[PDB]
C-alpha cells in the first residue's frame, strides 16, 4: 500500500518533497520509494521505507517519509 | 583524523570502495568523503564519517567508511 507524508498524504513518484534542515532544505521530485528491506538493500539505502529524491543542487537524497512534506498534496 | 575503511586503510577519492549484501554488491570509486556536519547536511546524509560512491548499477551510496573495504589498498 501507500506511504505517506507527515501530513498523512500519499506520496507518488514524480510528486515534489520537501524536507529543511538549520541552513536548507532538499526539494525535489520522488524518483522512487523503498518499501522492503531487500529493495533497500539492492538501492544501497538503510530502513525503509525511504523517499529517493534528487533535491535542487542534484543531490541523490533517501529521506524516511514520515517527516517530509508533499507539497503536490498541500 | 583520517577516514579509514573496515582494514584500517585510509580512503582517498577515486578508490574502489565495497560492500556485501544478500544478493548483490555495492562497488564504485569514492566520489567525496563527508567528514562535517555542514557537508553532511548539504549533501542530505547522516552521521559523518560517511564516503559517497556511485555503484556499478549507478546507485549513490552514502556508506560508513570503517564498514566497507577500500579495495585499491589491500
Amino acid at each position: 500500500m501507500s506511504v505517506q507524508d507527515k501530513q498523512g498524504q500519499n506520496i507518488n513518484v514524480g510528486d515534489t518533497v520537501y524536507t529543511p534542515y538549520r541552513g536548507g532544505k532538499h526539494e525535489g521530485q520522488v524518483a522512487d520509494i523503498v518499501t522492503t528491506k531487500e529493495e533497500a538493500a539492492e538501492k544501497g539505502v538503510k530502513n525503509p521505507p525511504k523517499v529517493l529524491f534528487t533535491d535542487q543542487n542534484n543531490k541523490d537524497v533517501a529521506h524516511n517519509p514520515g517527516t517530509l512534506t508533499d507539497l503536490d498534496k498541500q
